[PDB]
């Protein structure tokens, strides 16, 4: 829930993956 919040889930869970 909170990897949203801290770092936007990884740049946007990889940029796309």
């Amino acid at each position: 829930n909170v990897h949203t919040f801290r770092g936007d889930n990884v740049h946007n869970s990889s940029s796309s993956l």
